[PDB]
This record gives C-alpha cells, sequence and structure tokens, in this order.
C-alpha cells in the first residue's frame, strides 16, 4: 500500500543516515502520530519486512532501496524537465504510490535520454520558450 | 482525489450522453449509489454543480481534468509504456501533480512531437 511504502522508505533511510530507526523518528518524518507508526509497524513486522530496534530483513532491505531509488529518479526526472524545485518532493511523494515499474523503467530512460547529452535539455528549454 | 474524480466522470458522460445519472456515475466510479448522492451533495455545496448541471466553475475544472488525463496518457504513450499500464497510471498520478508538472510534461510531450528523431534516439536509449 501507499502506506507501507511510506513507512518502509522513511524506516530504510533513518538507518542509513542515523544507523536506527526509532519510531519517534519515523513518527517526526512523517508527521504522524507514534501510535500510527506502531500499527504500521507490526503489519511490517507480520509481512517480513522487519524485525524487532527495528531491523530490516533482506526483502525490506531490498524494498526500502528500490523505494529511495524511485523517489530519487522521479525528482530528478521532475527536476530535468524543469519544474520549480519547490513543487518537486510534493509531486514526488503522491505520484510514486502510482506508477508501475514499467512507467519508471520508462522514465529511468528519459531521464538517461536527457543526462546524456545537454545539447537535448537545450532543446527542450527551447520548446519550453515557444 | 476523490472530488477530482468525480468531476472528471461527470463532465465526461455529460459530453457523452448529455446528462449524468447518479447510476452512471456509481458504475463509472465503482462506488454505491449512496456515495454518489452523497459526494453531488459536496459538489453543489461547493457549487461546482447544480437533473444536475456543472456550473461554469465545475465545466471549467471537468474540461481541464479531461485535459490532464489525456496528456498523461500521451506522455506515457510517447516514452513507451506498456499500452496496458497507461490508464491505471494515469488514475493515479493525476491527482498528484502540480499545474507546473502538467505544463512541463506538456513540453515534454511536443519536444517529442516535434522530431520523429528524438522518438527514435529514446527507443535506442532503452534498448541499451
Amino acid at each position: 500500500t501507499p502506506s507501507m511504502e511510506d513507512y518502509i522508505k522513511q524506516i530504510y533511510m533513518l538507518i542509513e543516515e542515523k544507523g536506527y530507526a526509532r519510531v519517534s523518528d519515523i513518527a517526526e518524518a512523517l508527521a504522524v502520530h507514534p501510535s500510527s507508526v506502531t500499527k504500521m509497524v507490526q503489519k511490517l513486522d507480520k509481512d517480513e519486512y522487519l524485525i524487532y530496534g527495528l531491523v530490516l530483513t533482506s526483502k525490506g532491505k531490498k524494498i526500502g532501496k528500490r523505494l529511495v531509488y524511485r523517489h530519487e529518479l522521479l525528482e530528478q526526472f521532475l527536476r530535468i524537465i524543469g519544474v520549480d524545485e519547490e513543487k518537486i518532493y510534493n509531486d514526488v511523494e503522491g505520484i510514486e504510490h502510482h506508477l508501475s515499474w514499467n512507467s519508471i523503467d520508462r522514465i529511468g530512460d528519459l531521464v538517461q535520454y536527457f543526462e546524456e547529452d545537454d545539447a537535448r535539455k537545450k532543446d527542450l528549454k527551447s520548446i519550453q520558450k515557444k
């Protein structure tokens, strides 16, 4: 579920940054009540994404890494096509949960398409002026 | 999001049939008629509509939502998404893109439509 994804991603990021993931830190990151975190952590434990501080299983590690990649890729996509930086995080936080892997792969190809030659970015800019 | 899907469907039904029955909305969204009635009251109260007729505010929004939906399908289509995946993705992402992102996506679509070479170059990337 979208929510589950947000928690897995935040948990992965906390562990990578701090070394560990406190319920309290997840609550702050997501702007939710700790009860909401505790409930989700239970579903995550049950579904074998983590154990119990919280330690991701190999499945939870793989999934979290892909979720962070997806986020970064999506920000990079919106940045390249020239969306105002302030708007990017909010849009990615929403759209990330509704793109198939197929779309994400194709978006990956599109980002590499532009990154591989700045001249295509300049042409995109030229279109934006028109 | 919820309201957006309702206004979009209501608009399309009116353009398509000439009117929007609660039962047709219920079927289009896979919700129960009791939910449609509740929503319709909100849209009446929020002044998107007035059987039921969209106000100028409702018709302008419905048209924009339709444009955004079609634009997003055309975008995913252009960048090579399997046709069968496209609708479900558009129905989800459409609600969480700012106008800024939609306009840039539109520029991006025009970018590819201007030169078939650019599409050829993207297909080459995909193979690589």
